């Protein structure tokens, strides 16, 4: 269906939507002519590296003798541009064999994506229809834990409840009572704050306001949240919120030089390189963040350098890769002997991999249910009868069985199941933004922890003596409405 | 719809629908009596008819998602590569 997709054909198909550019352009229709489309304007070089963890995934795995012998996987993927339509339309792509023989072609077995939490719904909803298998890696909204809904939907990635709740126990932590909030008004923000807000309502925690902000936000919004952010006392604020919608608001206080107010970030934009430029470090600087648990891929990053535009006849993303790396014509005229080396672009400076390392995970699971289907011994299977699944011809709803019972070895020696609703849960690291003191750039270094697996109580940790307040400060700050009542 | 739980270990079957609503058979029935009226009266859109296609959705999103597939079949199969709707009334 669409263009400049990635293909390669095999036995076995999985499809993929990855996020290759941040947004789409903001041009209005006035249906005075035929609409025609809408054309995606940033390029994103993180979801150009989990399309090639993807794909370096499915290589490994066609050159294993040891997991899936005799069979040959392919894959097609899309771009979605964190816009429903664009994946709507890689969906019905994905799922027209499927829509012609039920309303009444390649055959896809399962799904690999999305990037956010509408957009994963909008394609959960059209693929339970089918029930086709989809493995996301960074959808964590609550609402996709529902399965009366969402049949056929799992997720290497752990739920957003358990960092809300670590949100208000390091609140309650450094003794602090008045707070603000700030959500995204999409599915993942207002979830989280909901679970937040009543956290806070347990352990006694006022909060001041709560104020709604999305990317598609006039000035107007902007400058009422602003004024609400500045005609308020407190300095703790709590946002729950990606990068793309935060932008505007972030634009705007730097702009009005708002100062000495203290971040708390959510996994979206605890690490957005849109948010953590030097040039607002004396507004954002000193945030505390969360984060996922970093994972190893050996010779990944040898893959990663291997790109050049001409060879990579299976991948048509790699020739605008390339042309915005350089910044050439392939205004110059690119020669494709330059070095990516050179140019300092999110490809290949990372220092941990936490997302694709969620796309490698999601690979290995779908490909060992198909290995546990092409191992089934006669009479003892997980259908009817005890019969077993032919993997010679296997269907979407076989492979969602054996994904529902999955129970397999990493890389590194860890058990991957999911649970009965399709989630797989995880630690989670808490850094703090620091400042270069060579490059300048932000840094983000590790704090503390937050393990989940602990109870209630016991499952933060925290080292104050590390933290930096507004990025250059050792003294804890002071967000309480009054001050305290003494004796007498 | 009805609760029978899908254990896959067969191939999945549709689903049914368990008890029956007359306020939305009178709804349906209030948007056919337009459609009639409309067609019988000459002087709104003359020399042309008002067809229709209705459906049942159950308050389920499955079987309005599958009732809208059929809806956009011809836009569908020109955008990825049976008369048109023009508009949709619901849900
Ligand atoms: C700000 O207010 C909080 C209460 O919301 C104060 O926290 C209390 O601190 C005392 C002494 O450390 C404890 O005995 C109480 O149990 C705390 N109350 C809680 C946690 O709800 C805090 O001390 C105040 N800080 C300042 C600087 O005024
Ligand atoms: C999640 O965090 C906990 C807490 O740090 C980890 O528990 C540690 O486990 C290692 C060995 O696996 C021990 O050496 C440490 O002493 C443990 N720390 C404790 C108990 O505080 C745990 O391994 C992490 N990962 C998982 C999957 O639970
Ligand atoms: O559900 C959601 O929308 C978020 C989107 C998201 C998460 N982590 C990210 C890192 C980079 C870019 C986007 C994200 C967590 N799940
Ligand atoms: C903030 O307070 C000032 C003080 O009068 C007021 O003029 C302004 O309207 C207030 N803004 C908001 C958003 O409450
Ligand atoms: C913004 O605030 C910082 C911190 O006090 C200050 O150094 C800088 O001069 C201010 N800039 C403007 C334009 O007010
Ligand atoms: C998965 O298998 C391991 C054995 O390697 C076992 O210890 C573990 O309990 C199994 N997982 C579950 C959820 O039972
Ligand atoms: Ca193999
Ligand atoms: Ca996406
Ligand atoms: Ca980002
Ligand atoms: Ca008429």
């Amino acid at each position: 269906g669409p263009d400049q997709r990635a293909q390669k054909k095999g036995d076995i198909i999985l499809g993929g939507l990855f996020p290759i550019h941040f947004g789409v352009a903001a041009k209005d229709q006035d249906l005075k002519s035929r609409p025609e489309s809408v054309e995606c304007i940033r390029y994103n070089f993180r979801g150009f590296r989990w399309l090639q963890a993807m794909i370096f995934a499915i290589e490994e795995i066609n050159s294993s003798p040891a997991l899936l012998p005799n069979l040959t996987l392919g894959y097609r993927i899309f771009d979605t541009c964190n816009t429903v339509s664009k994946a709507l339309e890689a969906t019905l792509s994905f799922v027209a064999q499927n829509k012609i023989d039920s309303l009444n072609i390649p055959s896809t077995i399962a799904v690999v994506g999305a990037t956010g939490s509408g957009v994963s719904t909008a394609v959960a909803n059209l693929l339970g229809l089918f029930y086709i298998p989809q493995v996301s890696y960074a959808s964590s909204s609550r609402l996709l834990s529902n399965k009366n809904q969402f049949k056929s939907f799992l997720r290497t990635i752990p739920n957003d409840e358990h960092q809300a709740t670590a949100m208000a126990d390091i609140i309650e932590y450094f003794r602090w009572n008045w707070v603000g909030t700030i959500a995204a008004d999409d599915d993942y923000g207002r979830p989280g704050i909901e679970k937040f807000r009543e956290e806070a309502e347990e352990r006694d925690i006022c909060i001041d306001f709560s104020e709604l902000i999305s990317q598609y936000s006039d000035e107007e919004e902007i400058q009422h949240v602003v004024e609400v952010i500045q005609n308020s006392t407190a300095k703790v604020i709590v946002v729950f919120s990606s990068g793309p919608d935060l932008e505007p608001l972030i634009k705007e206080i730097v702009r009005r030089n708002i100062t000495g107010k203290i971040w708390l970030a959510s996994e979206a934009w605890a690490s957005s390189s849109l948010i953590a430029m030097p040039q607002y470090f004396h507004v954002v600087g000193g945030t505390i963040g969360f984060a996922l648990k970093a994972g190893q891929i050996p010779g990944f990053r040898e893959f990663l350098k291997k790109v050049h535009p001409r060879k990579s006849v299976h991948n048509g993303f790699a020739k605008e890769f390339w042309e915005e790396t350089f910044n050439c014509h392939l205004r110059p005229l690119c020669t494709g002997d330059e070095n990516i080396s050179s140019v300092e672009t999110p490809y290949i400076d990372y220092t941990h991999l936490r997302i694709s390392y969620n796309v490698y995970l999601a690979v290995y699971s779908i490909a060992h249910a198909l290995q546990d289907i092409y191992t089934c011994l006669p009479g003892r299977g997980l259908f009817t009868n005890g019969s077993c699944a032919d993997i010679k011809k296997v269907e979407a709803w076989q492979v969602l069985k054996h994904l529902r019972h999955l129970n397999f070895t990493n890389n590194m020696g860890e058990q991957v199941t999911f649970d009965e609703c399709g989630d797989l849960v995880g630690n989670y690291s808490i850094i703090n933004w620091h400042l270069s003191p060579e490059d300048g750039s932000i840094v983000f270094k590790e704090v503390g922890y937050y393990n989940v697996y602990a109870k209630k109580g016991e499952r933060l940790f925290i080292n104050e003596e590390k933290i930096l307040w507004s990025g250059f400060s050792r003294e804890v700050p002071f967000s309480n409405c009054s001050r305290d009542c003494l004796a007498g």
